[PDB]
């Protein structure tokens, strides 16, 4: 009578002993691919009606880092999909007051969104799926949900998910991740898959009449069509856990008539500003473009690296939060300057190369750091502690370069390792 | 039992990739297992610095550079690599008297040129460089311990010789583990000098046994032992060095530590031949690395080696016959990057429909197949020839997809990043 989770079998799968905080189990569990070393991942994208703000940046940069860890560090094979919500009540209302038109507006703010991602060094996904391009597939998806007796059609022409029918099934549980958050309709908790459209509203043809997709049906449709019956990872901010993500699971479970559409559901914590979530609704937001007029990409990525992806974070404006980010950015910059110049200008003809005790000591700390970072990454993508490991290492390399006789080959190897980690962080020096 | 036995490392607590390597100790492909965790301690015999390096030298150092890059960059093993510089040697001594420029100055000259040649070929420097001139004191202490364990004796002239018969008697010791069939002052003709009493007009060093110079092989056991210790994961070199140089290193180090296995995996690269014979200084058939670089680029030379399995022999056709294919491959890669970078830049999100089409699905399917083919090849004793071919086939389809199909920009980025990742593992630069 309470929801259960099935862990993937380990037979035939890439095993790293990675553990992640899974919202389906409300706990840290071992990450195991559904197939081989493959990771099918779907991530909720923006509604393109306005600029993106620092809170959006927190989620997309945090999960960009995680993706980089998964691909660049652990050498998993990741296929990532992001939707663009270019049809929405919000897009419609903003397009009338601006009088610029449904599509011109969606395309404008989609452009600015990818430009903002580009500025933060956020990698593009393998696939981008616009809702406008998938309306035909949404209708076919909805039709099968009805064919499976888990959705019904109102007289106005709307289609609603039948929660009671879905629960009835022993194979299904509704609201797996937030159980306690639960005239035309059967039950008040039923939500629309297809919304009948007024003559003055944009609409699409359907077997049930002119209408528009409902709030959650799009994400289940596109992810199912591109990634199929089992997603390894589905991600988003914690606010989307209920009702958006829980409703995605009900739709996809109802469509495929199975019990687990997602193995691992990851939720980033919110960025708060003066104790409240950064939200357009609260008019407390800092745009990404505004943030880049005072701080660089490396500095902003360091800020997110310092805050565990799954915890809440508080941003103090006026740069109180960014002081530490700027100090770390400075130490990284100067470190690379010295080690690069020393590498480039080092002359072997004049240098004595005997492997000294200081060389042995630095090397030992270097290999210890590699292990500390590996354990940190396995521990739910603990970048704050991995970043500290790099800083401690750099403190000792700095001492060695200044005083000790330098083994050039050792310094090269150290530079290569730190480049590799910084590429995993998305830092660029 | 008249045949050497090999101890495979335990698998418990160690990184297992299912990599297989051609281990000259077993004369076979065996699963590679680190001695400790994911660490690999690796020692590689370096050059003798009395002259220029040639294409055969290049083949071995580039081949093992690629292998090192695969182990580190692809499989994420933790590798410590040591290369010696043989800057004391009969040849160095003979040339420095003919030139009258002086022993260290001459060795330092050709050492400089060796490293400039490696940098031109994009060969990464090892973690540790050990000059013999810097380790002669340690060489002497090493010899002392070998004598204390009764595995070496001192001639009256002041030379010190390894005692093969004493060494073989031990049940724990077997002499010539890798070429069993290749086996006056001395007890037996098969004994070899660890320390040689000093010839007149030759440089010399003090020792408890008199003025002398290290013998041919003692340096490599000494430096590898002092920095890496009693068990090397990997020891590498050209196949000609397997016997007597590498088998004698094993006898020296086993005698020093009095144990049974100093090296877990011994890798020997194949020779580069020119007109059916090994490229050799003695045969006067060699092409210098510098000479080669006036006609061909680093990428082209590395592609030449990528196409030939590291442990096979390869025949180099001169006048650029063998380099024709390499230059074609390098040009196709250059054009590929020029094109894919332009298409990425010119992509307009307003301009393009982004629906995940069946052509997008087909290219992606091929892309993931290529990743697995390349993984299987790297596990298959570092089969770069078959991996390079996999990249070439993929690039051909990406070229077709770009010309006609409506392109998924994110897919193209992922593909370009993977190819950059594989090309970095190859030491290619585009
Ligand atoms: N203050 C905040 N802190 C962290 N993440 C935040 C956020 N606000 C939204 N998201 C997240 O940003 C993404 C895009 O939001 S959307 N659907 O376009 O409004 C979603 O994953 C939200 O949870
Ligand atoms: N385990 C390791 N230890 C040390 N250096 C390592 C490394 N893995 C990669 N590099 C290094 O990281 C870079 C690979 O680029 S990439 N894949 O896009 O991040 C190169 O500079 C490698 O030498
Ligand atoms: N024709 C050839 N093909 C491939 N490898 C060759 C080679 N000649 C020498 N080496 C190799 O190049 C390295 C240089 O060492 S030394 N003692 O200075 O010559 C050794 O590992 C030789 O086996
Ligand atoms: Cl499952
Ligand atoms: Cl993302
Ligand atoms: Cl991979
Ligand atoms: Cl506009
Ligand atoms: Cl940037
Ligand atoms: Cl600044
Ligand atoms: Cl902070
Ligand atoms: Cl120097
Ligand atoms: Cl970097
Ligand atoms: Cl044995
Ligand atoms: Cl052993
Ligand atoms: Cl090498
Ligand atoms: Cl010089
Ligand atoms: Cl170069
Ligand atoms: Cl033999
Ligand atoms: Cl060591
Ligand atoms: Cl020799
Ligand atoms: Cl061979
Ligand atoms: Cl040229
Ligand atoms: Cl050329
Ligand atoms: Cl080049
Ligand atoms: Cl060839
Ligand atoms: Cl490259
Ligand atoms: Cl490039
Ligand atoms: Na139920
Ligand atoms: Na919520
Ligand atoms: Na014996
Ligand atoms: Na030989
Ligand atoms: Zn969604
Ligand atoms: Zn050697």
């Amino acid at each position: 009578s309470l929801p259960k989770w099935n862990q993937p079998s380990k037979e035939g799968k890439k095993i790293t002993n990675l553990f992640v905080n899974n919202s389906l189990t409300h706990s840290k569990v071992e990450f195991i691919p559904q197939e081989g070393n493959k990771i099918k991942w779907y991530a909720c994208g923006p509604t393109v009606y306005d600029a993106a703000h620092l809170g959006h940046a927190r989620t997309y940069v945090s999960f960009d880092i995680i993706r980089r860890i998964l691909v660049n560090y652990f050498k998993y094979d990741v296929f990532m999909v992001i939707n663009i919500t270019d049809i929405d009540d919000k897009i419609i209302k903003r397009s009338v007051e601006e009088k610029i038109g449904f599509t011109e507006l969606a395309r404008k703010w989609e452009y600015e969104f990818w430009e903002d991602m580009k500025s933060l060094n956020v990698l593009l996904p393998t696939a981008i799926t616009r809702v406008s391009e998938y309306v035909g597939d949404i209708v076919k998806y909805i039709e099968k949900i009805i064919e499976n007796k888990y959705a019904y059609v109102s007289e106005e022409g709307s289609v609603y998910f039948d929660i009671d029918e879905f629960k009835k099934s022993e194979k299904h549980f509704y609201a797996r991740m937030e159980p306690l958050s639960v005239k035309k309709k059967k039950n008040a908790y039923d939500f629309a898959l297809w919304k009948s459209s007024k003559p003055n509203e944009p609409h699409w043809d359907s077997p049930w009449g002119k209408g528009r997709p409902g709030w959650h049906i799009e994400c289940s449709t596109m992810a199912s069509n591109i990634l199929g019956d089992v997603l390894d990872i589905h991600s988003g901010g914690i606010d989307l856990r209920f009702p958006h993500h829980d409703n995605e699971l009900a739709q996809s479970e109802a469509f495929f008539d199975h019990s687990q559409w997602v193995n691992y559901f990851l939720h980033s914590g919110h960025l708060h500003i003066e104790g409240l979530k950064m939200s357009k609704s609260l008019k407390n937001f800092i745009t990404i473009k505004n943030m880049l007029t005072k701080y660089t990409s490396n500095q902003i990525r360091i800020l997110f690296l310092l805050n565990k992806w799954d915890n809440f974070m508080n941003y103090s404006p006026n740069g109180e939060s960014m002081v530490q980010c700027i100090e770390i950015d400075k130490s990284f910059t100067n470190f690379f300057a010295i080690i690069l110049m020393k590498i480039k200008n080092f002359d072997l003809n004049s240098c004595n190369l005997y492997w000294s005790d200081a060389d042995n000591k630095l090397n030992l700390l270097f290999r210890q750091t590699k292990n500390k970072i590996h354990e940190h990454f396995l521990d739910n993508f603990n970048t704050p502690d991995a970043l500290l490991a790099i800083q401690k290492l750099i403190t000792e390399i700095n001492i060695y370069m200044d005083k000790e006789k330098i083994q050039i080959g050792l310094l090269l190897e150290i530079k290569h390792y730190i480049n590799f980690i910084f590429d995993t962080f998305g830092l660029i020096y």
